[PDB]
Parts: C-alpha cells; sequence; structure tokens
C-alpha cells in the first residue's frame, strides 16, 4: 500500500544512538578509502623497486620506508573496520527493541474487539515476529555497507586523476562496455528460468491431485498410471534446462571475453603514454587499478537497497497501529469510582450489532435484569448472541444504541481498573500462560501473600493435584516435563476466579470437552463458588441446567419467556421443542501463519524468518527457521548414493571434467602476462619495448577466446548430468509416496501442500549438491596447483615465505566475502523467546483484559529483551574486532614478503621481474582459495535441508501393496467377515470407537449398516480393503486371510463409490473409463447410462470432451455425483461399498440413486452406510453399531416386530425433521 519515508526509521534513537552513528560512519569511510590508497603505495614502491636497477643501495633505502607503510596502513585498517561493525550491529539494536517495547504497549490498550479472529489476530502476531525484523535488518548493518563500497567510488575516482587522468578516463568509459554484457546475462538467464517454472505447472497439478485424492488413486488401481503422466510432463522441463546451461556458458564466456579484450586496451596507451615521456610504471599502475575497484565496487551500494525499501513497507504497517487512537479507555481523572456494589445488573432497551459487519442484527429491541445474588442461564437454541453477554458487560464494546446501568450507574461513566476488577471470567478452554502455576494465581491478586493462594485452590478441587507433582507449586506448564496435561486441565483457572472474589461472576460455556465423570468433578466445584455473587451461567447443552433458580430464554433480539424450572417446563411455549433439539442431539492460526510464509520467503534467507508449529498446549511454537545445522541431518553415506543414481550420465562427465580443468588455467595466465607488462614498462629501449609490449597483447586476445570455448564446455556439461539427476530422483520419489499407507497422508505435515513442494524446490537442488560442487573443486584445486609451480621454478626463496605466510592470506581474503551478507547471524534465534510473549499476549488478550494484567506482560517484557542486547553486545564486540585483526595481517604481511624481496636483489642473487611474479601469481590465487573453504562445511555438514529427501525414499511402508510370497487373488465370490476386532485412527491414537467387532455377510446378499449418529460408521469400508490395519484380530474375505494376498490383485473387483466425488484434471471420458483398464467405446456409452446422465452427456458441447478438473465448465455437487457411479458400474465389482455422510447428497428430485438402489444391487455384495433413515431398505439384512459392536441385526421384518430395541429410537427421527 503506502511506504514511509527512509528516515523516520530513525526516529526511536536516544540521545547516546546519535553518538554510535557518527563514530559508526568515520569508520565506514576510512576503512572505504583505504583500498584505493594501497594502490598509491604499492604503486610508489615499484617506482623504486625497478627504476633503481642500476644503483642497488637506493632500492633498499625506498623500500624499507614504503613497507613501514603498509603496517601504518594496517592499523588505519585495524581501528576502523573494527567502529563500523562495533557501532552499527548494537545501535541498529537498540533503536529496533524500543521499538518492540512501544508496539507492545500499543497493543494492549486498544478496544478488545478488535480482535475477530478475521486475519486480525492472525495478522497483529505476524508483525510482531517479523515485520520488526525487517526494519532491523534495514537500519543495523546493511547502511554500513552503503557508506563503505560508496566512498571507494568517491575516492578511487580521486587518486586516480591525480595519478594520471589520461587513463582514468579510458578505463572508466571501459566499465559500461563490461557491465553492458555483464546484465544481458542477467536478463535473459531470468527470461528461461521464468519459462521453467511455467513449464513445471502442467505437472504441478498432477501430483497434487494423486495425494489429495489417495483414497481414489489406490481404490482403482491406477497409482501406476499416475507415473507415466508425471514422467512425461518433467520430459519438457528436462529438455528446456538444457539450453538454461548454454545460456550460462555464454554469459561467462563472453565476460571474460570483454574483460581479457579490454585489458589490452588500457595497457597498450599506457606503453604510448610512457614513450610520449608523460607518465612511468608507477603512476600508470595507480590509475588504472584505482579507477576499476572504485567503478566495480558501486555493484556493491546498490546491493543494498532491496532492503531499504523492506524497511520501508514493513516499517509503515508498524507505525500505523502505534499511533492509532482507541474508543474505550481509561480516564483517570474524569471517571468515577464508587463502593458497596450490589449487583443489580440491567439491560435497558440496548440494541446492537458487530462493529466489524453491520450486516446483521444481534440484539433487537433487548431486555434482560439480573438479580442480587442469584442465578440466571441465558440461553438460546442457536446463535442469538448467547455468548455475546459476556463481551459486553466487561465493556469489549460499547452498545451503539441504548445504555447499561450498574445499580442505577452506567458503565460508561467508570474507569477500567474498577469495573473490569469487580468482574471474573471463565471460558472455553481457560488460558494459562507458559509461566509457572504458583504465578497464574497471582493474576487475580497480585500480592496479598501465601496462605490465600492455598485457601483458593483448596475448595475448587485443585489442592492435592497441585501437590502430586514432585516441586512446591512449580511447573513450567508450557514446558511438558510432567504433563498435567488431561482433557481435565485440573481447573486452577477456576481457583483465579475464587482468589479475586468478584462480585459479579460471568461464567461462559465451560462444558465442551465431551462431558463425563471428570467433568462432573469440576461441576461440583463451580457449584459451591456461586454464593452472594450476582452470577450468570452462559450455556450451549442444557444437561446439567437442572438446578437454576430464575431462568430466561432469548430467541431473537429479545427474550421470550423467564421463570423458575417450574414454570419455564411447563406451558410448552418455546421450550418443548428446544428441549427435543437437546434429545434429537488454536492450531487454526499456525496453518494460517505458515501458508503467509508461504511464498513470501524466495528473497529473505533462512536467518531473519520462522516456521510456526502448534507446539504443545502452553504456546503457540516458532521455530528460528535455522535449524539447517542441528535438525534432520542427511545420510552420512549420501554422496555416493547420489553419485551411483547419477552414473548413466558418465560420458557427460569426463566431457565436463577436461572441460573444468582448461578453465583453471586463466587463474595463471592473467597474472604471468599483467605480472610481465610492469617488467616491459621499466625498460630504456623505446624501440624494444614497442615489440614487446605487442605480443602481451595478442595473448589478451588469444586469451579472451579460450575462455569461450572452456566455459562453454564447463557449464553445458555438467548440466546435463545435472538434469538427468533432478528427473530421476523425482521420479523415484513419486512412485515412493504412492505406495504407502493411507494414515501417512492423514497426517497435518504431510498434507498435498507440503509434499507437492518437496517435489518441486527440495528436490530440485540435487543439481546443486552433486554438480555444482564438483565444477569449482576441480577448477579451484588446478588453479591453486599450476600456480605454486610456476612460482617455484621462477624463484624459490621468496616463494617459501609465501607458503609460510599462506594461512593468513587466505584467512583475510576469507573474512572480506563473509562481511558482504553480514555478521549478524542467526537474527531470528534470540527474538524468539521474547516474541512467544508478544504471541501470547495477542491471542490470549480476553484473559489479559480482564484482571488487569496488562502490566505484567510488559514487565515479562522488558525484564527479558534485556538478554538479546547483552547477547548482540559480545557478537559485536568479537566480530568487530577479529575483523579488524585478520586485516591488519593481510597488509602487514605484504609488506614482509616486499622487504625479503629487497633483500636478496641486493645481494647479488635475484633479479627484478622474479619477485613480482611471485608476488603477484600468489596473491590472486589466494583470493579464490577461499572460496573453497567457504563451500567446505556444507559438504560435510549433513549435506544442506535439500540433501535430505531420503525420508522419502527410505520409508518402509506398513502396508506393502505388493509381494512375491502371497498368493494372488483368482475370482471373490464374497464372503465378507470380521472375527475379533478393535481399531483406532493413527491419528488421533486416543480415539477407541472399536471394540471387539464382529460380522458374517453371505455370498450374493447385502448389508445395511446404520448411520448410529456417528458412531464411527466410516471405518467400516476402510478396512474391506486395506486402508489401515486392525489393531487384533483377522479379517476374513473368501476364507482366506486378507494379509496374505496380493493386495493390487483383490481390488480390482471391489469399487467404491465416494462420499465426496471428485474428478480429475481431465475429460468426462477419461473419468468414467478410469475405472476400467482396456474398455474404448462400446460398453463406455451404456455404463454412462446406468447413473442415467445422458441428456447431460448428450447436452454437451465439445461432444463428451470438456475439462472438468480445472479451468473448464463447472458442474453441480448433484452432478458430480453422476459421473462417479459411472465408473462403478464400467469397473463391474463382486463387494460394492456405497458411502452417504452428513447430507451430502443435496439432491432434490431423488433419482441418481432411486434408478442405483435397483440397477447396480443385482448380484453385488454391498456395504450401505448412511444415517439418513430414509432410501436404506437393505432388502437382505439391517444392522445397528454402538460402542465398536452390534447390538440388534437381522431383515427389516424381525427388527421391526420386536417393540423397542434400539431402532425405535432411530424411528423417531423420520418425525425429527
Ligand atoms: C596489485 C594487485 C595485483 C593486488 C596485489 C591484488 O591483490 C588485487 O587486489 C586483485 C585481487 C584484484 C585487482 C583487480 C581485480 C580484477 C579487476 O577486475 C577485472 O577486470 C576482473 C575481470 C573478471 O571479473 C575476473 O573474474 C576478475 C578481475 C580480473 C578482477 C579480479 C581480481 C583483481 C585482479
Amino acid at each position: 500500500e503506502q511506504s514511509l519515508p527512509f528516515f523516520k526509521l530513525f526516529s526511536f534513537a536516544d540521545k547516546f544512538d546519535y553518538l554510535l552513528m557518527f563514530v559508526g560512519s568515520l569508520g565506514a569511510i576510512v576503512h572505504g578509502s583505504s583500498m584505493p590508497v594501497f594502490f598509491l603505495l604499492f604503486g610508489q614502491m615499484v617506482n623504486g623497486f625497478g627504476k633503481n636497477q642500476m644503483d642497488l643501495h637506493q632500492m633498499v633505502h625506498e623500500v624499507s620506508r614504503y613497507s613501514l607503510y603498509f603496517v601504518y596502513l594496517g592499523l588505519v585498517v585495524c581501528f576502523s573496520s573494527y567502529a563500523e561493525i562495533a557501532c552499527w550491529m548494537y545501535s541498529g539494536e537498540r533503536q529496533v527493541a524500543a521499538l518492540r517495547k512501544k508496539y507492545l504497549e500499543a497493543v494492549l490498550k486498544q478496544d478488545v474487539g478488535f480482535f475477530d479472529t478475521d486475519a486480525r489476530t492472525g495478522d497483529i502476531v505476524f508483525s510482531v515476529s517479523t515485520d520488526t525484523l525487517l526494519v532491523q535488518d534495514a537500519i543495523s548493518e546493511k547502511v554500513g555497507n552503503f557508506i563503505h563500497y560508496l566512498s571507494t567510488f568517491l575516492a578511487g575516482l580521486v587518486v586516480g586523476f591525480v595519478s594520471a587522468w589520461k587513463l582514468a578516463l579510458l578505463s572508466v568509459a571501459v566499465i559500461p562496455g563490461i557491465a553492458f554484457a555483464g546484465g544481458l546475462y542477467a536478463y535473459t538467464l531470468t527470461g528461461i528460468t521464468s519459462k521453467s517454472r511455467e513449464s513445471y505447472a502442467n505437472a504441478g497439478v498432477i501430483a497434487e491431485q494423486a495425494i489429495a485424492q489417495v483414497r481414489t488413486v489406490y481404490s482403482y488401481v491406477g497409482e501406476s498410471k499416475a507415473l507415466n503422466a508425471y514422467s512425461d510432463a518433467i520430459q519438457y522441463t528436462l529438455k528446456l534446462g538444457y539450453k538454461a546451461g548454454m545460456a550460462k556458458g555464454l554469459g561467462l564466456g563472453c565476460t571474460y571475453g570483454i574483460a581479457c579484450m579490454s585489458w589490452a586496451l588500457v595497457f597498450w596507451y599506457a606503453g604510448v603514454f610512457i614513450r610520449n615521456g608523460q607518465t612511468d610504471g608507477g603512476k600508470a599502475f595507480t590509475a588504472i587499478f584505482s579507477a576499476i575497484v572504485g567503478g566495480m565496487s558501486l555493484g556493491q551500494s546498490f546491493s543494498n537497497l532491496g532492503a531499504f525499501s523492506k524497511g520501508k513497507a514493513a516499517g509503515y504497517k508498524l507505525m500505523e497501529i502505534i499511533n492509532q487512537r482507541p474508543t474505550i479507555i481509561q480516564d483517570p481523572l474524569d471517571g468515577k469510582c464508587l463502593d458497596q456494589v450490589h449487583g443489580n445488573i440491567e439491560f435497558k432497551d440496548v440494541t446492537f450489532s458487530y462493529p466489524s459487519r453491520p450486516d446483521v442484527m444481534i440484539f433487537r429491541n433487548f431486555n434482560i435484569f439480573f438479580p442480587s445474588g442469584k442465578t440466571v442461564a441465558v440461553v438460546g437454541g442457536s446463535g442469538s448472541g448467547k455468548s455475546t453477554v459476556v463481551s459486553l458487560i466487561e465493556r469489549f464494546y460499547d452498545p451503539n444504541s441504548g445504555q447499561i446501568l450498574l445499580d442505577g450507574v452506567e458503565i460508561k461513566t467508570l474507569q477500567l481498573k474498577f469495573l473490569r476488577e469487580q468482574i471474573g471470567l471463565v471460558n472455553q478452554e481457560p488460558a494459562l500462560f507458559a509461566t509457572t502455576i504458583l504465578e497464574n494465581i497471582l493474576y487475580g491478586k497480585p500480592d496479598a501473600t501465601m496462605v490465600e493462594v492455598e485457601a483458593a485452590a483448596s475448595a475448587a478441587n485443585a489442592h492435592s493435584f497441585i501437590t502430586l507433582l514432585p516441586k512446591g507449586y512449580d511447573t513450567q506448564v508450557g514446558e511438558r516435563g510432567v504433563q498435567l496435561s488431561g482433557g481435565q486441565k485440573q481447573r486452577i483457572a477456576i481457583a483465579r476466579a475464587m482468589l479475586k472474589d468478584p462480585k459479579i461472576l460471568l461464567l461462559d460455556e465451560a462444558t465442551s470437552a465431551l462431558d463425563a465423570s471428570s467433568e462432573s468433578i469440576v461441576q461440583e466445584a463451580l457449584d459451591r463458588v456461586m454464593v452472594g455473587r450476582t452470577t450468570v451461567v452462559v450455556a450451549h447443552r442444557l444437561c446439567t441446567i437442572r438446578n437454576v433458580d430464575s431462568i430466561a430464554v432469548i430467541q431473537q433480539g429479545q427474550v421470550v419467556e423467564t421463570g423458575t424450572h417450574e414454570e419455564l417446563i411447563a406451558k410448552s411455549g418455546a421450550y418443548a421443542s428446544l428441549i427435543r433439539f437437546q434429545e434429537m442431539v488454536s492450531t487454526r492460526l499456525s496453518h494460517s501463519l505458515s501458508t503467509k510464509s508461504l511464498s513470501l520467503r524466495s528473497g529473505s534467507l533462512r536467518n531473519l524468518s520462522y516456521s510456526y508449529s502448534t507446539g504443545a498446549d502452553g504456546r503457540i511454537e516458532m521455530i528460528s527457521n535455522a535449524e539447517t545445522d542441528r535438525k534432520t541431518r542427511a545420510p552420512e553415506n549420501y554422496f555416493y548414493r547420489l553419485l551411483k543414481l547419477n552414473s548413466p550420465e558418465w560420458p557427460y562427465s569426463i566431457m565436463g571434467a577436461v572441460g573444468s580443468i582448461l578453465s583453471g588455467f586463466i587463474g595463471p595466465t592473467f597474472a604471468i602476462v599483467m605480472s610481465n607488462m610492469i617488467e616491459v614498462f621499466y625498460y630504456t629501449d623505446y624501440d624494444s619495448m614497442e615489440r614487446k609490449t605487442k605480443e602481451y597483447v595478442f595473448i589478451y586476445i588469444g586469451a579472451g577466446l579460450y575462455a569461450v570455448g572452456a566455459y562453454l564446455i564447463q557449464h553445458y556439461f555438467f548440466s546435463i548430468m545435472g538434469e538427468n539427476l533432478t528427473t530421476r530422483v523425482r521420479r523415484m520419489m513419486l512412485s515412493a509416496i504412492l505406495r504407502n499407507e493411507v494414515g501417512w497422508f492423514d497426517e497435518d505435515e504431510h498434507n498435498s501442500s507440503l509434499i507437492a513442494a518437496r517435489l518441486a524446490t527440495d528436490a530440485a537442488d540435487v543439481k546443486s549438491a552433486i554438480a555444482e560442487r564438483i565444477s569449482v573443486i576441480l577448477q579451484n584445486m588446478t588453479s591453486l596447483l599450476t600456480s605454486f609451480i610456476v612460482a617455484f621454478i621462477v624463484e624459490w626463496r621468496v616463494s617459501l615465505l609465501i607458503l609460510g605466510t599462506f594461512p593468513l592470506l587466505v584467512l583475510a581474503n576469507f573474512a572480506q566475502q563473509l562481511s558482504l551478507k553480514g555478521f549478524a547471524g542467526d537474527t531470528a534465534k534470540a527474538h524468539a523467546k521474547t516474541s512467544m510473549i508478544a504471541g501470547e499476549g495477542v491471542s490470549n488478550i480476553r484473559t489479559v483484559a480482564a484482571f488487569n494484567a496488562q502490566s505484567k506482560i510488559l514487565s515479562l517484557f522488558c525484564h527479558e529483551l534485556r538478554v538479546p542486547q547483552k547477547r548482540s553486545l559480545y557478537r559485536s564486540q568479537t566480530s568487530g574486532f577479529l575483523f579488524g585483526l585478520s586485516q591488519l595481517a593481510l597488509y602487514g604481511s605484504e609488506a614482509l614478503i616486499l622487504w625479503y624481496g629487497a633483500h636478496l636483489v641486493s645481494k647479488g642473487v635475484s633479479t627484478f621481474s622474479k619477485v613480482i611474479k611471485v608476488f603477484v601469481v600468489l596473491v590472486i590465487t589466494a583470493n579464490s582459495v577461499a572460496e573453497t573453504v567457504s563451500l567446505a562445511p556444507e559438504i560435510i555438514r549433513g549435506g544442506e535441508a535439500v540433501g535430505s529427501v531420503f525420508s522419502v525414499l527410505d520409508r518402509q511402508t506398513r502396508i506393502d501393496p505388493d509381494d512375491a510370497d502371497a498368493d494372488p487373488v483368482e475370482t471373490i465370490r464374497g464372503d465378507i467377515e470380521f472375527r475379533h476386532v478393535d481399531f483406532a485412527y493413527p491419528s488421533r491414537p486416543d480415539v477407541m470407537v472399536f471394540r471387539d467387532f464382529n460380522l458374517r455377510i453371505r455370498a450374493g446378499h447385502s448389508q445395511a449398516l446404520v448411520g448410529a449418529s456417528g458412531s464411527g460408521k466410516s471405518s467400516v469400508i476402510a478396512m474391506i480393503e486395506r486402508f489401515y490395519d486392525p489393531l487384533a484380530g483377522k479379517v476374513m474375505i473368501d476364507g482366506k486371510d486378507i494379509r496374505r494376498l496380493n493386495l493390487k490383485s483383490l481390488r480390482l473387483k471391489i469399487g467404491l463409490v465416494q462420499q465426496e466425488p471428485a474428478l480429475f484434471a481431465a475429460t468426462i471420458f477419461d473419468n468414467i473409463a478410469y475405472g476400467k483398464d482396456g474398455a474404448t467405446e462400446s460398453e463406455v456409452i451404456d455404463a454412462a447410462r446406468a447413473a442415467n446422465a445422458h441428456g447431460f452427456i448428450s447436452g454437451l458441447p465439445e461432444g463428451y470432451k470438456t475439462p472438468v478438473g480445472e479451468r473448464g465448465v463447472q458442474l453441480s455437487g448433484g452432478q458430480k455425483q453422476r459421473i462417479a457411479i459411472a465408473r462403478a458400474v464400467l469397473k463391474n465389482p463382486t463387494v460394492l461399498l456405497l458411502d452417504e455422510a452428513t447430507s451430502a447428497l443435496d439432491a432434490e428430485s431423488e433419482c441418481v440413486l432411486q434408478e442405483a438402489l435397483e440397477r447396480l444391487m443385482r448380484g453385488r455384495t454391498t456395504v450401505v452406510v448412511a444415517h439418513r433413515l430414509s432410501t436404506i431398505r437393505g432388502v437382505d439384512c439391517i444392522g445397528v453399531i454402538q460402542d465398536g459392536r452390534i447390538v440388534e441385526q437381522g431383515s427389516h421384518s424381525e427388527l421391526v416386530s420386536r417393540p423397542e430395541g434400539a431402532y425405535s429410537r432411530l424411528l423417531q427421527l423420520q418425525t425429527h425433521r
């Protein structure tokens, strides 16, 4: 939407952060203008190094002096790279840790009705969690990289032009010839990747329907031809992935062919400007190098502007809640405070609707009255706003038309520390904050004593169960060490509402846990506190309502009838039907936040975002998302396994490993030709400096064509090898997902949106683990290897001191590559315990608003942000100092090589152009050896988070769909029998609805297992075919054990009809032929005319063909059911399995099954399940299931001849319309 300016992000800065930024921006400039000053000190050295070739005593003076200037330079990079990291990492924290402390003083004071779950309480939690890490990343340390590399651009054009100005206008005019083709590569490379994401979305729904509809894919045995349609929609992404590698070889070959055809330019006119008597070799070495690293260093300053715009986007979403003004606030001076309350709450002509949406009407002309010291029961028959009255006495909402008065005093003239203090609240699923179980009791009263805490939990059935825990009333209720994790939480929350002693006592519908004898223990606990209190009882079910002494019932906007439970039960006026209605009878945020986290982290790395889960039943768990270090490593023998899978392509690596050694030879060849022209620049024969600088230019032309035909080989090959590996893995993963049991798909983190992404991204970076980490190892170990053979043949007494100095040159060139991406490191991990305290004080705000606990959540927040600051005080003084010390050894150890270089020449041993060739080669080599030691952990350390796709390859399924040691099935006659069998759902193993079930179904008959009010009715058809396994006992079919038979040989003559039918993304000719392999045209027309939709299939535009899955014509719920019954009649099964539940038919003028009851049940053994007692006339037998057993069985002529049984209770439900 909108955005702030870049300033006003620096508006929480106190009078101490205007001092850490003044110092911290003199560190960023003096460290900036010290690489173009290095090119002036090293430039003036060579003037004295080789000018003085005839006087070997002036050499020792003018190199011993300029070597001392490197140590004086290294001590100004020592104390100025320390002052841009120890003053921007720490002063970017004290400004953002005062943004968190005022954003939470804003969302504790807004009106409580601002949060009604409508992507609102799932948005304030996300804004405090991630949007305060984007304002931190924008102002903390990437401002130091914006000043650093900009000042090199402004001081690379001042050292350059002052030395020799006719060479700082050639070298500047080169850079738009390199950056032209250096960005045309980066344009066309994106122009093919976007043709790959579009070429994959054809197969992004084929591996999406085959998992979300897995019950149908296993029922009709067609889990093989979801692999002959997924394989051929990857072959059009492989072939598009080949010419996205050729456009990487011709995008790096035409950059070393413009770079190495441009050093020949600036080194030719240096050979002219010296022959005219204008410059020398130390004023043409300064002008060229200072104006290129000055010109190349704008590509790093403008890399920070991507992060300075998210900090203006996320900066405005925070700064429109901090300065938002709410209505219902506390007036400490313009607000009264009474005494000796009585509690006669009265609603006097109040009308109200929700201010989120004023469409519906809730309390149109509403009038109820509350006595003093009595109980009422405000109850509706439906959602008539019966749960709204507790949200209005608390003044969570003002009544927009009406008045509410306490003892003849309107509540709009009282302060919100005296009104909310007198009312207690006990609600749905009572909120306990993840602290000790002693501090939760002290929310109802902050400080009285210890002995009243024990007396409060005494008369609440709580004094014992918090002593049967092996500590002194102290248990971390979030960290599930010793769990009071029953469905009956031992209700300490009722003990909160007793210690507070509220006069008005709002109770709520706190019987919503499938009540039993456990919920009757807390029932008398509520019955013993309700004395002398003006209390209400809001109830949803009238089972425990039997002793309430003045009940009032509302239906629509007002109360219908009042009185005690002698005259309310009388007269049958709108109460007898409601008690008849009694006789006829979170985890949403974490799924919502992860979808907001999905497709929003494509640029933010794994050190800044989170990954939201459900955790325990205390908090909302926030994983720091830097779990790639110490969570779920790969198998240790993976790198040999991923080479065994990728070995029919051996001739595409031998053509690439003898094509990646040839690119290691552009490392010495750049540094030998360039370090021979410093020699040539100091001749004194001006027609032998000419015909030797012609040879050193034709090599630059002849090595800008060697770099074209040695990157087309390195990157085209090793992309034939890298795309026949992310094609064989994706086919070996779908063929191993579609083999498991059905219960693995039932789990929440294995749904069909976290499993079609593991085939799109997590299996697409096996290319970047065994093909992009052998190319940059064979290259970098033949550039390290042939530049330590040149350096020893030329001169070996200097290149043995560099070899002892070489761990220090490769360390200083390694710390200059961590600094490009910040030294902060995993900044979402320290601010994780802090964020959950803001996370639990937003979603539990209806318990923070009562008890006046809006200052103790803030004092668990300012007392705890002290730890992630003193973590970021030691990390910013160590990382700032060790970076400022490793740079002292880069400049301070080139002073030792060059001084010892002038100790061997002056004693007659060496010469010039043998000390420089040893120096130039072994420093440019050390710049790319510290790239090999940067990808060195990620090979050993478990690969990475995408090299661990072996959980889907190596996972032994509980049910094996095919065997060799199992006899197949020839012909089923139908002998369905359940022996002594119990069963539980493996998703939630506490559900135990099956207890020793038994049936016996004879061939050529039917079965009519009734609904019985949803007592686990939809699991008999989930065991005739093995979608699950029983816990004990045998399932007998056709006289044989079912776990001894070939599963694919059995399912091709047992066909179900789905509860909720959905179709595949194809025509209506495949979706009616998917259930029969081989038949084409003859019996497909007539089987379409069985759930006769023939005018529906003749009246259709393109004959039979029409898209019905997606992006075509849309069908109704009554017409999609007609398609699924056309499948089963073409398959012609032996055991039919119908399923009807939760009134999902919805087909008025019912003729889709009036035809199908008598046509599809001719010789088929059917098992019908339906909750409706209509169109269920099983002509053979009928049964009733209760508690995992049958209670009554037989045909429908002896079940009705018996007087009651249990079927007569179901017979009442026909008149219960
Ligand atoms: C005086 C130098 C020899 C100095 C000691 C040396 O440390 C220097 O800082 C090195 C690391 C730099 C100076 C100039 C740089 C080059 C200047 O920019 C270029 O022309 C590019 C072209 C291309 O991008 C190459 O891959 C790197 C290459 C060719 C750069 C590679 C590294 C350098 C050669």
